[PDB]
C-alpha cells in the first residue's frame, strides 16, 4: 500500500496472508473454510495464515492452517488478467473470534463514489522498494467505468472497476495482490493489477466481486 496507514493490529479480521516460505499474496477469510484471493497468485504449497500484523514475529493472535485445494476460475486469462479470482480451501476451519472473522460476500455490485478499505503487506513506495512487517491500510473511492477505461483503453472488461485517486500518490502495489476491497461491510473487490503503483492517471484495477459471487456459493457448497 502507498500513502496509506497503519491500520493496527488485527482491526482488519478478514485479512489473511498466503505463505510459501514468505508472503507473497493477500487474502480475505469468506467462511471458517474458504479464502478469496488473485488467481495470479496461484502456486502450490500455500500455507494460509489468518490474524496476522506483524508477518515476521509471532504475537499470539495467529492461525497457521495449510491448503488443501486451490480453485482457480474456469476462465482465468492470465495474459489480460480477466475473471482474476481464486478460492483455496483449508485443510480444517480456522476458530473465528474478534481477530478473525470473515467478511460477507456482496448481494449487490457497489458503484462509483462508494469509499473502500484496501488492506495488505505490499510495498510502499511508487519509486523504489520497501516491504512492511504489518499491515498497512487504504480508504479509496470506487471511480466511474468512463474514467476506468479512459485511463486504461482497451483493458478494462466488465469484471474489473478502478479504485483510486487519479493524481496518484495513494494506491495498492505489488505485495498487495489478492487482498480485499472492502466497501459498507461487504468484499466489493480483490486487489489485481495496475500500471505502477500511485502514478497519476493509472489508478487501482480490481477483481469485480459482486459478478463471482453465484460460482463461489456453487464451488463451496460442492467441495
Ligand atoms: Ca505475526
Amino acid at each position: 500500500i502507498v500513502g496509506g496507514y497503519t491500520c493496527g493490529a488485527n482491526t482488519v479480521p478478514y485479512q489473511v496472508s498466503l505463505n510459501s516460505g514468505y508472503h507473497f499474496c493477500g487474502g480475505s477469510l469468506i467462511n471458517s473454510q474458504w479464502v478469496v484471493s488473485a488467481a495470479h497468485c496461484y502456486k502450490s504449497g500455500i500455507q494460509v495464515r489468518l490474524g496476522e500484523d506483524n508477518i515476521n514475529v509471532v504475537e499470539g493472535n495467529e492461525q497457521f492452517i495449510s491448503a488443501s485445494k486451490s480453485i482457480v476460475h474456469p476462465s482465468y486469462n492470465s495474459n489480460t488478467l480477466n475473471n482474476d479470482i481464486m478460492l483455496i480451501k483449508l485443510k480444517s476451519a480456522a476458530s473465528l473470534n474478534s481477530r478473525v472473522a470473515s467478511i460477507s460476500l456482496p448481494t449487490s455490485c457497489a458503484s462509483a463514489g462508494t469509499q473502500c478499505l484496501i488492506s495488505g503487506w505490499g510495498n510502499t513506495k511508487s519509486s523504489g522498494t520497501s516491504y512492511p512487517d504489518v499491515l498497512k491500510c487504504l480508504k479509496a473511492p470506487i471511480l466511474s467505468d468512463s474514467s476506468c477505461k479512459s485511463a486504461y483503453p482497451g483493458q478494462i472488461t466488465s469484471n474489473m472497476f478502478c479504485a483510486g485517486y487519479l493524481e496518484g500518490g495513494k494506491d495498492s502495489c505489488q505485495g498487495d495482490s489478492g487482498g480485499p476491497v472492502v466497501c459498507s461491510g461487504k468484499l466489493q473487490g480483490i486487489v489485481s493489477w495496475g500500471s505502477g503503483c500511485a502514478q497519476k492517471n493509472k489508478p487501482g484495477v480490481y477483481t469485480k466481486v459482486c459478478n463471482y459471487v453465484s460460482w463461489i456459493k456453487q464451488t463451496i457448497a460442492s467441495n
